[PDB]
């Protein structure tokens, strides 16, 4: 329950105009100034494009989202218990990287519920008002709890971007240090370290001061960078055929590429500040770095052993403490358009999984965008939202 | 932040029709089978009527909340930075109980922001959406906490009504049992007991099993009921001269009178089961009782003692445990939200009436001389 107590109608309706990339939004973005304006649905399509198989001999890209006219007037949608919506169409482009052949099509991506003049939606005849929400603002947040069972003191940390996957570390009751990538299952943190190119020697050179890091390294079953990369792939894409190259591409696109990851200026500043990085640098790139990952793990571990300061290589000394003040200032306001955009992403990612798996079972000459694209996860996500 | 994630527009517009007691609502509430329907503003006026002076020699009562036409239309209010509103009038009659004379007048209560067809309000030209909230449902809720500085287990309890003042008890890290009334400042719980007419002997008799209750009673600097009542009044009403009577009156009005306090049937039931009170008896009232207050303190105290069972005098055995307040919760519509701000404004308007009832000449007293609508317009202006 994180809804606003009060909303400005115009701010929310403007955010829906943005989400659908409407003309009025373009001219409002043109006056207020200025260029590089990207629609909400535009962004989502741009983010996941291109979708590739593990080979990767196939790619599929999305672009140019637009709408047809509404299927029925509002009053007709009310007196017939229908949803006020407009058909969504995108430009999908399939590429066979072996031949270089390109197959472009227009694809229907489902009926998209449109905001009325009242700033409302009409779902199944019922008029609804979507409320803006207060969510955790970008940053890196450390905390402390007590285990329900053994009553040991536990520490965890969340790297929360403005946009993209979550990265979570924790010390558990079995004295291990773990990593959760994109809310997936828990792995020993040494796995992620190796996937980034760290040898066991470098790991003990850096984290040898901690015994739980030395024990985690022992009870860690991966041997080498390649094996760690594949363990991550299996945790994130179960049932799908792993390769060293696609897992490597996967990890890069999760945190280190601007396309699907963004801390934004506020997140990048707060991460630098908290960990003592970029001591004299301005904010340019808003992706995570290898330094951020290593620093965060070190911070968590020193926090667990009861240390109060720390200094990363080339950084300044910072206090090591929980961010227990995870209230007031550490929250931001997500408009209606942004909320819908987020649910679109979720549906899109499930659609993206089906594309990859259909790329491995379909005949490459019969493969078109239409054969690859199942829009059900997208219409189910919107359905779930309302 | 406790707003809904989604509202149904027809629910919110209906709640506003209910608030202003419109004919549209009165119809809608007739076909639904609601017998004897009462509007939102109408309900509030009843809760505070009549306002009687201490001596019982005069009274002031309110009725018939009604509106004229709105000042400017929606468009005109948007263009001129005007608030889209309609003047509110009530009927207020003053009775002199000595002479039997009645003085009835129509009183202006201020400009009332009206909800549009979009479920919005135009305030100074800007269109705004008030959001329904999810609040804690009625009942009595015990929880457990760990103090960082001592690793001590702390327990707290909140008695939440459907309508009215909160009541909180807690065990701190100094092993004192305290109370917060209407979310005001903490006092030792023995002050509340003394204020309710309990003596130290009666307190030691009922709560002697607890060392922290003995300790709280020791460190309690209040001697007797009268001193306890004054201390409470000081905490609840700062800057104001504390008398004997206006302290007892305040405490009665907080929890034990229907005018200002309502557990609702769900609350009354939940409190009964939790504390093992009136096991088979039917619900006759939804106010708090002294029995509830004492039982709640005892529960919290036994909870801290590590005890697993409690049997209140004349009650049944209940398990002693914390509550896992996960879900419950209830929905407060926009109309109900506005109604609560009206209550606040009206209650301040009420205190001024009582003040003016003392210092004015009864033969010159009219409803217009008693009613100052400034706290009401302030509560409304603040809300939006």
């Amino acid at each position: 329950p994180r809804g606003s107590h009060m909303m400005l109608l115009d701010v929310q309706t403007d955010s829906f105009e943005w989400l659908i990339g409407s003309p009025r939004w373009r001219e409002s973005a043109a006056e207020r100034g200025d260029v590089n304006p990207v629609g909400g649905l535009e962004e989502v399509l741009y983010e996941l494009s291109p979708i590739e198989d593990f080979s990767g001999s196939m790619s599929l890209s999305f672009s140019d989202p637009r709408f047809d006219d509404v299927k029925a007037p509002v009053d007709e949608c009310k007196d017939k218990d229908m949803t006020y919506a407009a058909p969504l169409f995108v430009t999908a482009e399939f590429i066979n990287n072996n031949t270089g052949e390109i197959k472009s099509q227009t694809v229907f991506m489902g009926d998209f519920p449109m905001m009325t003049e009242k700033g409302t939606f009409i779902i199944n005849g019922t008029e609804r008002v979507v409320v803006s929400q207060l969510v955790r603002s970008p940053g890196v947040y450390f905390d402390e709890t007590i285990d329900k069972s053994t009553d040991k003191t536990l520490h965890s940390v969340k790297v929360i971007p403005s946009r993209g996957a979550w990265l979570e570390f924790d010390v558990d009751k079995r004295d291990t240090v773990g990593v959760r990538i994109d809310r997936k299952r828990r792995q020993p943190v040494t796995v992620l370290l190796k996937a980034l190119g760290w040898t066991s020697e470098q790991i003990v050179e850096r984290f040898g001061f901690s015994e739980i890091m030395r024990s985690t390294l022992e009870k860690d079953n991966t041997v080498g960078t390649d094996e760690a990369l594949l363990d991550i792939y299996r945790k994130l894409r179960p049932g799908e055929p792993p390769t060293k190259e696609s897992a490597q591409t996967l990890l890069e696109n999760l945190f280190f590429k601007e396309k699907r990851y963004d801390l934004a200026r506020v997140g990048r500043y707060k991460v630098n500040k908290k960990l003592g990085l970029h001591v004299g640098e301005p904010i340019t790139s808003s992706t995570l770095t290898e330094e951020d990952v290593v620093a965060t793990i070190e911070y968590l571990v020193r926090l667990h052993e009861g240390q109060t300061t720390m200094t990363v290589p080339g950084g300044v000394e910072v206090p090591v403490e929980t961010d227990d003040i995870d209230h007031f200032g550490n929250r931001r306001l997500r408009t209606v358009g942004e909320l819908i955009q987020n649910q679109i992403r979720v549906g899109m990612s499930r659609m993206e999984r089906v594309v990859r798996e259909r790329m491995t079972t379909q005949d490459v000459e019969a493969i078109t965008p239409q054969t690859l694209i199942n829009i059900r996860p997208v219409v189910a996500a919107i359905k779930e939202f309302f």
